[PDB]
């Protein structure tokens, strides 16, 4: 197998399926990629063939020089297959302190103990690289929604140094260069001509893959797709387009009817341990006393092993009760449930009615 | 199968091994029963063959009633094998309030909601036949350690006269009495005439097994065997013979030393949850940093799925991190620790090393 190579299968309007080969395996496109940081044998089978790991948690706990010294992230949870990383630099805003920006990196304070880090272009690729992760992302600035067209802006030209930074530290890598991928993040919030900027300024250093950064972080889903109407079309077609931390099923099903072909959420993990399951008829939240008797699976169809064995009313009673088994049975089906819509959603494009199944899918979601 | 059959294959010293045939499958003996109230295929993969069920904690949630209509405590979890269940009467005293008790029986409030709620020999064992339960257990009064004499010898006696009550209860309930097994629980505190009495009269009522009540709370090890020495041959020998609640591994094997049969304990799960593992070199704390780098599995010699594919320095890094997937392979490990030395136990008194196994298991667990 490739160090990395995208082939495209079938198109339905600006929609894509097809697969990206890697050392460590194939992803099949539009592709949900679970937030691992269940037992990894679960996470697989579930359909997932890639899972996400997030810099920030793990450069604080266990350290990643640590976990190069055990043998890197795939040995040590002992997941066999492609793994991307985030950068670190969008939890370092949203989740530490005492943060201290300048056009070299960022220094911040951890948010467990006050221990001091940093982070930057440089620093953030070594650390993915430490983890051994196979997609690794630029180290990028967040622009806050909503933002000024200056701040948007600076913001962007900054992230677009910083690609250009990540490019040259992840090439001067020789072992990462040889076996990993590099994606650049398109910036510029809700701005047409910056997004425009932004593409044409990654597609001119050249990457494996291009995110569409700066999304779901309150805008909403009617100005994210807007924003996605014309920012997805700026990218190289023949490469990944990938829309950070989305989503919810109905964005993610827009998203790709707008050509975004890779996705991660935390919301399936974080929906499991807060009662909420995903079902074809829309969201449930299993506490409700209306399951407490409820014999039926947490969804009709889902062929995951939790509605193969176990009913509502069960599932109802081990959350009621603070039982772990209860999170651990919720987030299993979660995760399933998205990658069972990934699946239906690639065959529908590969067999032309994409179109159909979006809307077929709305309308009973949203009954 | 038959509703309940032991046979005793082989013996040395006071020791037994052998097997209770019921319909829902074989128990092998010395067996241990983990407390179910992981997947259930994961406790059975383990190697259980029963599992325990807590009335008091059933009987607040989801409630007895809700568990028969959902078809039974069986099909609500998943679990097809027997399953015993305790009487109620000792949570009662160790987690309830507003205690009212009597010849009747008991009232107290719940330790969740302050629920009034009142169990008794009658109720008791309607309870576990709405569970489903194949193996019942009397209903009987608690002593707590240190008694007087006098005490102890009321408790006793009120305890022997509600056991005539559950065999009565038991006996009118043509469903239960065709397909479950009733249990008789031993009292009388560390005092030899009255373990005797009570001996004496579970015998004369009769019942299909007998437990040793009123150990491990509070006496100490010493003070345990001393009297499991001159109680367990008071029983009858052609019936199984159950210590309540025992216990860590060395108290295990000095009770089948002394002709214990069967076994429930809290403590894997308990331990798997706070950080402590059980191995052939005696417990561990995962959480201490010695284990951060330590690329071992728990235990050296375990075949259970987590020692076969995750080290001591993921464990500990799971747990460290609050992560409930730590807890689950803690867990998964311990009480297939526990089933693995059941199995060593069965295996050294059929071949008539059991003495040496028991020394040499010490040697090395204490070492
Ligand atoms: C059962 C899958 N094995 C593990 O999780 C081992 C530990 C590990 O991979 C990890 C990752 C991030 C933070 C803390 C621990
Ligand atoms: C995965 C095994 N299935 C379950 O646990 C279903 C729910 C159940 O059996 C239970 C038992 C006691 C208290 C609360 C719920
Ligand atoms: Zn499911
Ligand atoms: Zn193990």
């Amino acid at each position: 197998r490739p160090r990395f190579s995208f082939s495209i299968a079938a198109r339905e309007g600006k929609a894509r399926t097809g697969t990206i080969e890697m050392k460590r395996g194939v992803i099949r496109t539009p592709a949900f990629m679970p937030v691992g940081t269940l037992k990894p044998e679960t996470v697989r089978a579930t359909g997932a063939d890639i899972i996400l790991g997030n810099t920030y948690h793990l450069m604080l706990r266990p350290g990643a020089e640590r976990i190069a010294k055990l043998g890197g992230l795939h040995s040590f949870m002992g997941w066999d297959r492609p793994i991307l990383t985030d950068s670190g630099g969008y939890q370092v805003m949203s989740l530490s302190s005492l943060t201290k920006q300048s056009e070299e990196g960022v220094t911040f304070k951890s948010h467990l103990d006050g221990s001091r880090h940093m982070l930057s272009p440089e620093r953030s690729i070594e650390i993915q690289h430490l983890l051994g992760s196979d997609i690794v992302m630029a180290f990028d600035e967040s622009t806050p929604y909503p933002a000024t067209p200056s701040r948007a802006a600076s913001s962007m030209e900054r992230s677009m140094r910083w690609a250009k930074r990540s490019r040259d530290a992840f090439d001067s890598r020789k072992e990462q260069a040889e076996n990993a991928a590099l994606f650049g993040i398109q910036q510029g919030s809700v701005f047409e001509n910056l997004r425009q900027q932004s593409a044409d300024a990654l597609a001119e250093i050249g990457f494996d893959g291009y995110a569409v950064g700066g999304l779901a972080v309150g805008e909403g889903q009617d100005e994210m797709f807007r924003v996605l109407d014309f920012s997805v079309p700026m990218l190289p077609d023949d490469k990944p387009h990938y829309l950070m931390g989305v989503g919810k099923p109905d964005d993610i099903v827009g998203a790709v009817e707008r050509g975004i072909d890779m996705f991660d959420s935390v919301l399936p993990t974080r929906s499991g341990r807060n009662g909420q399951a995903f079902t074809w008829d829309g969201p449930i939240n299993i506490r409700n006393a209306r399951f407490s008797e409820d014999l039926k699976p947490l969804d009709s169809e889902c062929h995951c092993a939790v509605c193969q064995k176990w009913s509502r009313a069960c599932i109802h009673a081990l959350i009621r009760a603070g039982e772990i088994l209860g999170a651990m049975l919720m987030t299993e089906h979660n995760i399933a449930f998205y990658q069972q819509l990934m699946q239906k959603i690639r065959d529908s494009i590969s067999e032309g009615r994409f179109s159909q199944f979006a809307q077929d899918f709305r309308a009973r979601y949203f009954a």
